[PDB]
């Protein structure tokens, strides 16, 4: 009954992730002044460039040059030696108002509770009892390895580290009546951008001793665990100079690491009317409520919408055989306890609050007790 | 045992899809001259602009202005009245060589069969016996509805149609020992860009009579089927003018429509060394071979890689309880029949051939008998 499963994560300076963080810095800057801002901000990053493209209709007065540069500074790209510098990069803006055809069909003259979905689409929520935070261990460990790299870079322990990193964790699991039980870590990959001076052996030793051992419990590591540390051999060129980044290109890192499913929508740079974000957060909230409520050990929830229509078109539950209740019964419990109209989700999850840049690295789920991470007490 | 499941698809003129098609037109233009081109071409589209950003190392001489404009012409954006025009749009290029640090770690001085994966990552393949092509009915129908719109636009039946469209199909299924059986179509959404002259009732009638009835079998449609046709009410502004598009933002439309799983990687604009594409195609090939080989009714396959390492780090099989054989036994069959090194996949799936622009709309799977759609005869 054993099997392997792999998930990855990336650091704050991974170019796709830079884009997600900038998109959400822009969203938060708008929401700080106009809680009802309509934002659809895409970011593109390549050598020396941040380009903002999309549609924003807002009463806020936002200084895009300042917001973008401050986000890049926070990430740690502050010198041409690192391949990117917030002080001297090009910031280009191609932002227009939201299409009036979309606005009239979604929200104009609509009661907030009855606002229409901002687009059609499908979204999934997932939760698993394998960790207290109800997330897959593979992705939790992968995120923590990138967070550890950023911690050691920022406190000056490993000053040769640069912001761009990727990690990947393969866990060997046992199947248990549809639930999954982590046994051991089979393989770890770490690739991180570095300075010109540090040698490969010094990096590999530090990645094992100061990063992996500082994150992964020893009980999961053994003589057979495979380590791929700086497997490319050299990673001096990094960030946007090494690879063009775009918003919404790390949607699996943002969610469940391959577990569960995804509807395709990106989160960053979007206000609550874009159900790609708000309904995915609500679906996570439902899934976690079902697991913490003791109704199943793991569960997948799907929801879908049509543009301009408030109520979801469909809701579905897949419990992997981990409940005594049928999926039909769980769906009835969900329908009695949740209202997944976007105009209700916004109230329940406080989605006009400018906390979005905090979600844009290290995953949107399983951290920091955001509203979608606080289970709802279910009545049935 | 009944449940609902929803999938979406988009048309050739959806702005994200325009980007995927342009990225793959660029890839094919390079491969026509240099079969070993290293391509990582991202495209961004917004009002009046196509921007190419990324990394290409190739011996080809490619006229980016001509390649981009020809792709936009094919899609049908040929007049400012449509919101976008290949003849007069801005084409901007920010393309540099592939990072030498990546090149040295992946492919330089390597025997082709032993080339390293171009990046780390995870990829999934899926197949289901619910259709002959081994794809979920939800996504097959959603794709065919967009293809029908483009057919009626191009033959002049519905001259008010414009290239940008989205569709969404919800099917009611029955569960059958882990397999899924389509019963009926519960809800259909169609949104399509249109001219200023046509009225809503004429469009809704045409979408039902000339589009849905021309695609979806009557046996699936009944008095209860819900139709959301032009639900926003007005969609004159469309294409990149209505919404910024980016390459790799329709990864679920490109694959399984919410069924199965996704590793996060985009396909378009990437040569075979980028396992996000080649290993996902090979995983589809494995999954379809297992279903057509009669070993399971539906199956999910995961593979993963480390940058610079040829052999996958992990391979896993989830058969949803639809095989008499254990997942351990199916994994042994896969390991005896397939070699998922990128330098072998390229040979088996002929991945230096310039057929990629053909994959960039209507899904990469379940169509046209591409090599990954031709099952391998399994020996065990
Ligand atoms: C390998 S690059 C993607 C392929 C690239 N676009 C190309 O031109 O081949 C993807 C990510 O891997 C990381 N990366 C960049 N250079 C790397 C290197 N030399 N070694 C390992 N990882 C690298 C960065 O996080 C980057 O965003
Ligand atoms: C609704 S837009 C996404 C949200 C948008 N960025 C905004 O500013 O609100 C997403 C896709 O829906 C389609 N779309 C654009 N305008 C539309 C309209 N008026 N009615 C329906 N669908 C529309 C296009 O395919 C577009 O790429
Ligand atoms: C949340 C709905 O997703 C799924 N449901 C099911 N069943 C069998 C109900 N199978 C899947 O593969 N996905
Ligand atoms: C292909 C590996 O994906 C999965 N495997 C399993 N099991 C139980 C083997 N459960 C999942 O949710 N996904």
């Amino acid at each position: 009954g054993t099997f392997l499963f792999t998930s990855e994560s990336v650091g704050e300076g991974h170019p796709d992730k830079i884009c997600d963080q900038i998109s959400d810095a822009v969203l938060d800057a708008h929401l700080q002044q106009d809680p009802d801002a309509k934002v659809a901000c895409e970011t593109v990053a390549k050598t020396g460039m941040i380009l903002l493209a999309g549609e924003i209709t807002s009463r806020a007065a936002v200084d895009y040059q300042k917001v973008v540069r401050e986000a890049v500074k926070h990430i740690g790209y502050d010198d041409s030696s690192k391949g990117f510098d917030y002080k001297t990069c090009n910031v280009l803006v191609a932002l227009e108002q939201q299409s009036p055809d979309i606005a009239q069909g979604v929200h104009l003259d609509r009661n907030e509770e009855d606002i229409g979905a901002g687009d059609q689409g499908l979204m999934f929520g997932y939760a698993t009892d394998e960790t207290e935070e109800c997330m897959p261990l593979t992705i939790v460990l992968a995120h923590k390895l990138n967070a550890k790299l950023a911690e050691l870079r920022r406190n000056g322990t490993l000053p040769w580290l640069r912001p761009d990193s990727k990690t990947q964790v393969t866990v060997q699991y046992m199947q248990d009546r549809g639930a999954v039980l982590p046994i051991r870590v089979h393989t770890i990959v770490i690739s991180v951008q570095h300075d010109e001076e540090v040698c490969l052996d010094e990096m590999r030793d530090a990645l094992k001793e100061k990063v992996i051992k500082a994150v992964v419990p020893a009980k999961y590591l053994d003589e057979d665990t495979i380590y791929h540390l700086q497997p490319s051999g050299r990673f001096v060129i990094g960030g946007p100079q090494g690879d063009a980044g775009l918003t919404g290109r790390k949607i699996i890192v943002d969610t469940y690491g391959g577990w569960g499913a995804h509807g395709g929508g990106a989160f960053s740079g979007k206000d609550y009317t874009k159900v790609d974000r708000s309904a995915a957060y609500a679906a996570r909230w439902v899934a976690k409520s079902l697991v913490k409520g003791g109704l199943c050990r793991r569960v997948l929830v799907q929801v879908s919408y049509a543009i301009g229509v408030s109520h979801p078109l469909s809701i579905s539950i897949f419990h992997y055989g981990t409940s005594q209740k049928s999926e039909r019964e769980l769906l009835e419990i969900v329908k009695k306890n949740f209202d997944l109209r976007p105009g209700v989700i916004v109230r329940d999850l406080d989605l006009k609050k400018p906390i979005y840049q905090r979600t844009a690295a290290y995953g949107h789920f399983g951290r920091d007790s955001f509203p979608w991470e606080v289970p709802k007490k279910l009545k049935y």
